[PDB]
């Protein structure tokens, strides 16, 4: 909103950045007034980004030194509520459209004191503002999905930062990657939140234009973190032409300044050096000097506001991977394969039963598993930025991942078994439908949660595919149906298979303990159906250790989670 | 090399461009001399882009209208012996180093009636004219594979070019995506090879910095497709000076010249074409009209000669694929795995050793064709650049491609069986075990041309990962393990299987024809030994189907890439 937008004079002084003891800074000195559009200018590794992140006050430590003062104090948490920083990637959902994307972030940043349509009201508000009203129902896509423009992605991503009302904004590269007048109206609108609207913007521009260039109040010009040059845009080729540096050929001003910033004019650096400590830097040390200044009911309800909201979201962008047309193909035809090689089924030949229930087995586990070890490694850049700027806590943003796989992933399994149930001639009735149809929903959620421990444990979403995949071949060959005779030393291996287990529970609600197709074969090829159908452990073990597996690979996927900060 | 570079006066008049009846050019008229270096400017567009390529021949038809002169004649086929065309994208293999990628393309290119010591003369004399002397030994990598430069991908890009002399130069925005002094440094070798080496060099800057444009000899700005102005570029202020337009704040030449050609001049575009077509125009159009000017086996060998030195780059380049360590991992697991759960193994458990035999079927089926379905898609924007340059001709290409993978492919599939045969207890013998072998790699090929086949059709490669995984998912299931009471209408299926034909291999092999496993089991669990390891098909029914299998669906990929032009 355009009112007096509280005001924040930042200074900073001698500030000195060291990573390992290459010198990033050494001993910039500048002070940034409300109502003012200072850019940073400079070479690339010359400590532009470096600045920026120190203003922004996100690179503290021992390898930061000097001050860095917000109304001749310090950096608390109180005044980075007040600090809005725009990064250079853009990290946004691609499906969801651009009301949608900014509707789910006022939600989320603004407190819950405020009414849910205020806060609508603040989302509306900053689409006008950046001008996102053409575009507001448009997708945001990425590079495989079509979207909106390349400037109003970044526009998407400055309206992030300008629903807190931020006093002071601190944007770093936003104008690289666009067009040569898109990138004029953004630092015409960037201009317009300093001069019109009482904010402190600082910005870093990677390679103004001629009339981009004509837009700045103060420049600040950096050579590898010395400083050239503070002051007044409009005031930056006098200065240098009373030091003794004049250009040859028509220029853009911004050209001429980066051609002395590293020392390559044409008839220096450290030339230019002592003349800025000379004749403008005690004079900028001056103005450092002369400018002078519920309950516990409510954190649980907090939460569940956050879970609500993200998962309302992941529901609108997370059902295009769930409901891809390849993957809906991949189980129809599946259908349509294993309805054909069974069709009409006698119970009677049991050993073609028994592939019938271990290829369910074999799918089902096979496929929520490789889909699920993609979903952690593909929001991690996502999660780290929108955990750190407030908006949930991991715990909220893991629960709605959790509850929102349990929606998406069980549609299709359901839809698998109520065609080929019928038409296979499996066990008739509605009590041994609802019974194969809960055992092998509960399977396909137990190997749902093994991808999603690997992908959380091994956050490269390639390296993880490789190690699901030879996880879920030793839990095949371990589940029961290829080798009879196993060796001594690998009887235990099947008792950690989730294939072991939904298997034996299927065969066990078909058959039965045995005994009623001993009424329809002899024996009671003997002691195929007493290793085969009666098996070894009970269902409720069945059950139960399917359900530690459950609850025991999401709580390894948490805490795979919470020891990266990622 | 820098001598007199026969010379080429070219010419165009009138060229008008439509495609579907939106006009890309409506009358350009300009000339380019020997030793000139043009460039061409103008916003997004404007047609820069398209009059580059009927500049370069390569865009021809009834779409094209006026008149391309080289040397005031028409484009044949022996003017563009000395045309050379740098696109915009750079298409190259990212694990050759930068001299094995320019010595290959300089066998390929260049004359065969040349020794090789010239053609390695010749590709050690472009990567010194380019200054790609510190880079040589580096590979070139890619966004993942960590290479050479942005500014050196570009210079890659021209060698390919320079190799075959070309007295006319033609580059789609080289300074693209390059760095301030990268894209000037690439500006001084483009103006060196006109001004030093004798060269027509004409290109397209997209935005020009305040010295790149000091270094363009003359200047073409457009528009839509107008052409406002043709000259020297220190003469292009002054034109428009003495038309009425002046520029106000100090700017970059061709700042002010991008401004005025889309008519937004601070204080008109409608005013500059008339003003072009009565001062500068009739000057132009007066200078086009002044300046007037083996036997058989001799092929066979050609061809020889062009596949081994294709065998030899893609041996170098697809084999951090198929000896990937994510790869070797998957099958050194796999046979832990199989060597662990059928341990020193009985015969005489029937049912246990076709389960082993079909899980190598079913390993070695679903793997190889998986691999082999994103061979083509990935290769489709360099085939089409290098087949359209010469270079190959499709049946080289694809030769090297089928020749290329019977070598890699089968060392994987050899160290499987090399570990589980003797572990796992199989038929003793060295025959036994090198018919094993035998069958398992005519099958590993005859299933790997499925996904070849797949893959050259459908040209995406997730489209076709998905086909390849149904067309594996009917060919297990008809496989002859899962289903031994087939109904009657899918018999038919298992026909077309190539699991089916690797499977009654492996089981003659290790069984015979029955009658010495009935000398262990009473019954000459009776009909046992009488659809399981007796079969329907012959031994040599099932070796010629495999045969058919790996010519065939090797036929198949050629023809399905031999309609796309790609």
């Amino acid at each position: 909103l355009s009112s007096s937008c509280f005001p924040i004079t930042l200074k900073f002084v001698d500030v000195c950045y060291r990573v390992k003891e290459r010198t990033i800074l050494s001993g910039v000195t500048g002070m940034i007034s409300p109502g003012e559009f200072m850019a940073v200018l400079g070479p690339s590794g010359s400590g532009k980004s470096t600045l920026l992140n120190a203003v922004a006050g996100r690179l503290h430590g021992s390898n930061l030194t000097g001050k860095i003062l917000i109304n001749d104090g310090k950096i608390t948490k109180q005044t980075l509520k007040r600090t809005g920083f725009v990064a250079q990637d853009d990290l946004l959902y691609p499906h969801l459209t651009v009301r949608e994307t900014l509707v789910f972030v006022a939600l989320l940043r603004l407190p819950r004191s405020l009414t849910r349509d205020v806060k609508l009201r603040a989302a509306e508000s900053v689409i006008s503002e950046l001008g996102l009203t053409k575009c507001e129902n448009t997708v945001v896509g990425n590079t495989f999905i079509r979207g909106i423009s390349g400037g109003e992605r970044k526009r998407v991503s400055i309206a992030h930062e300008l629903l807190i009302n931020p006093s002071l904004l601190v944007l770093d590269e936003p104008t690289s990657g666009l067009d040569a007048t898109a990138a004029l109206r953004l630092v015409q609108t960037l201009a317009g939140l300093a001069h019109g609207k009482g904010k402190t913007v600082v910005t870093s521009i990677h390679q103004p234009s001629s009339r981009v260039f004509q837009m700045f109040d103060t420049v600040l010009l950096l050579s590898e973190g010395k400083c050239l040059f503070v002051g007044k845009g409009r005031d930056a080729m006098a200065y240098f032409e009373s030091v003794g540096f004049s250009p040859a050929f028509p220029m853009n001003p911004a050209d001429f300044l980066l051609d002395l910033a590293n020392g390559v004019c044409q008839t220096v650096r450290q030339t230019l050096v002592t003349a800025y400590d000379t004749l403008l830097a005690p004079q900028v040390k001056t103005c450092i000097e002369v400018s002078h200044f519920g309950g516990i009911t409510t954190c649980i309800a907090t939460w569940f506001s956050q879970l609500c909201i993200l998962l309302h979201r992941l529901l609108k962008e997370r059902r295009h991977e769930s409901f891809d047309l390849l993957r809906i193909f991949q189980v129809v035809a599946a259908s349509i394969l294993c309805g054909l090689m069974w069709w009409h089924s006698d119970y009677r030949d049991v050993h073609d039963r028994l592939g019938l229930l271990f290829f369910i087995s074999i799918f089902w586990g096979v496929l929520p598993s490789f889909n699920a070890v993609f979903t952690f490694p593909q929001e991690r850049a996502i999660f780290t930025r929108e955990r750190a700027s407030g908006m949930y806590t991991l715990s909220s943003y893991f629960m709605a991942h959790v509850l929102g796989s349990l929606s998406m992933e069980l549609v299709l399994p359901a839809s698998f078994l109520t065609f080929t149930y019928w038409m296979v001639y499996l066990r008739p009735g509605i009590v041994p439908f609802l019974l194969t149809l809960s055992v092998l929903l509960l399977y396909v959620l137990a190997s749902q949660g093994l991808g999603l421990a690997l992908g959380a444990a091994i956050m490269d979403a390639k390296k993880a595919s490789t190690i699901v995949t030879v996880t879920m071949l030793a839990f095949v060959l371990t589940g029961g149906y290829y080798v009879n005779k196993v060796p001594s030393g690998m009887v235990w291996m099947k008792y950690v298979s989730t294939t072991f287990y939904c298997y034996r529970l299927l065969v066990a609600i078909q058959y039965g303990s045995g005994e009623e197709i001993l009424r329809m074969l002899g024996c009671d090829g003997c002691r195929f159906v007493e290793e085969e159908v009666i098996g070894d452990v009970g269902m409720w073990t069945s059950v139960g250790v399917l359900f530690l597996m459950f609850f025991g690979y999401r709580v390894l996927a948490y805490l795979a989670l919470r020891r990266i900060k990622h």
